């Protein structure tokens, strides 16, 4: 019901200030042992999916009697340069965990390992069995929202001393009254608490507890970086505030780290993370 502060004017750091901040972000990534990324709707706007509270966000346009515009369907949407840069950061061991508030399903489809991802608000391609909690990552969007029945049944077969489920499959999109999934929130909180660096990308941090998770890093002595075009709810607690397009920030960061942004060969689901791949040596700083 309460959609928060919508349509706040955008902030842009000057070119030289922006370049200096991305180099400082590279320094923090190089020096940190546990990096947790927190993503919101801002990292998918470059793929044609509107955010919620930006100048033309879903809530912003709705409040102003206008309609949000989609430049793609969720099925035809492709991961942005930022989505693919996060895949590479995890692959080389520069990303410990990823906390997302996005329901667009792009992190999973980009090939990001699900065991290092917390999808706090759901995934429109994911349906879950109401009984055994088995999740099904579908190639098309699940046609319901609000944890409603989809019409499909669980298909987990009989084992030794265990029979077939046939449980009701339901969407994972939380409605306003619904509580956050316990396992995702517990894993997101554990990772945030143990992080020495939390980086937020394209989130106004207005939703609780989701938006408060990066503060769990700061209270334990860790550092907080906020990357966003608009002001956020927790700007005062950030060690570094970067006001720019997340694709420009992430592309410059990847160049600084000597890392290439990997190719996306279509929707692919990766359940578990692998040991880190080789990465370029660290500068003296
Ligand atoms: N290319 C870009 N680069 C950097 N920042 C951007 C870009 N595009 C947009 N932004 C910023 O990105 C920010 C996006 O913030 P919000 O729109 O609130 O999305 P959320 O993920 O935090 O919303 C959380 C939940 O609230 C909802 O109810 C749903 O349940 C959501 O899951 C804005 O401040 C933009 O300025
Ligand atoms: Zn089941």
């Amino acid at each position: 019901a309460d959609k928060g502060k919508c349509g706040l004017p955008e902030i842009f750091d000057p070119p030289e200030e922006l370049e200096r901040k991305v180099w400082e972000l590279a320094r923090l990534v190089w020096q940190s042992s546990s990096v947790v990324f927190h993503t919101g709707a801002g990292i998918s706007t470059a793929s044609g999916i509107p955010d919620f509270r930006g100048p033309h966000g879903v809530w912003t346009m709705e409040e102003r009697g206008l309609a949000p515009k989609f430049d793609t369907t969720f099925e035809s949407a492709r991961p942005t340069q930022t989505h693919m840069a996060l895949v590479q950061l995890e692959r080389v061991g520069l990303l410990r965990f990823l906390v997302s508030q996005n329901v667009d399903g792009l992190h999973v489809r980009s090939g990001f390992p699900r065991d290092k991802l917390a999808e706090l608000h759901g995934n429109m391609f994911v349906e879950e069995c109401a009984k055994c909690k088995t999740q099904y990552v579908r190639d098309t969007v699940v046609g319901t929202m609000g944890l409603k029945a989809t019409g499909r049944l669980c298909t987990v077969a009989k084992a030794r001393g265990l029979r077939a489920c046939r449980g009701e499959l339901r969407d994972t999109i939380l409605d306003w009254e619904d509580s956050l999934p316990d396992r995702d929130l517990a894993l997101a909180d554990e990772a945030s608490r143990n992080a020495d660096l939390s980086i937020t990308l394209g989130t106004s941090l207005q939703i609780r507890p989701s938006g408060n998770l990066p503060l769990a890093t700061k209270r334990r002595g860790g550092r907080l970086v906020i990357v966003n075009l608009q002001p956020t709810k927790h700007d005062r607690h950030a060690d570094l505030r970067i006001h720019g397009y997340v694709d420009e920030v992430m592309t410059r960061l990847m160049e600084h780290l000597g890392l290439e942004i990997p190719a996306w060969d279509g929707p692919r689901v990766l359940e578990r993370a692998l040991p880190p791949l080789p990465r370029p040596p660290t500068p003296k700083l």
